[PDB]
């Protein structure tokens, strides 16, 4: 075939019911997520190319980072709970990686304050039992497929994206392919 399992991505032995259409792992300690995010908008170039009907969500993994690692797991479940993804994404990963600002919790809570948020409900949805369950969200998917690296990316809890199995000479034939190939997994 043109898409042959092992290739351009791998199927799960052990497949995840009820699980979210395209369903997206980072960690903003992550150097190819980073990469990933800024350089190659793979999450943006998908959504372009998934048909009608498909819904995409991204979730931030603990095992990065140690204890700025889970707070920035909480950070992004406050993030999805106001919507304020698309105005936190880049300070953040730039406040990790970039300029090495983020140490502590305080310092990813003035990205926010920075990009907008009030402190007010920064805190007040950082403290709410609906951020609670939106970190166990993202916890229990991972732990649903065993997920060890990140970035990954998983298609109706059956296929996880390889994209070791594709060109990098060109960065934009490498994410059009990345992302052709997760619209024929999705209808598979």
């Amino acid at each position: 075939a043109q898409y042959e399992d092992g290739k351009q991505y791998t199927t799960l032995e052990k497949p995840v019911a009820g699980a979210p259409q395209v369903l997206e792992f980072f960690s903003f300690f992550c150097p190819h997520c980073y990469q990933f995010e800024e350089v190659l908008h793979i999450s943006d170039n998908v959504k372009k190319k998934l048909p009608e009907g498909v819904k995409m969500t991204k979730y931030h993994v603990n095992f990065m980072g140690g204890d700025l690692g889970k707070d920035l797991t909480q950070a992004w479940a406050v993030a999805m709970a106001l919507g304020v993804e698309d105005k936190v994404t880049v300070p953040l990963f730039e406040g990790v990686q970039k300029t090495q600002t983020i140490r502590s919790a305080s310092d990813i809570r003035d990205v926010f304050i920075n990009a907008g948020i009030k402190g007010e409900e920064y805190d007040a949805a950082w403290n709410s039992f609906v951020v609670k369950s939106l970190v166990a969200q993202q916890e229990k998917a991972a732990a649903d497929v065993q997920l060890r690296g990140v970035p990954a990316m998983f298609v109706n809890g059956k296929y996880q994206l390889n994209p070791q199995g594709m060109d990098t000479s060109n960065m934009d034939v490498f994410v059009q392919q990345y992302a052709d190939t997760v619209k024929y997994l999705s209808e598979k």
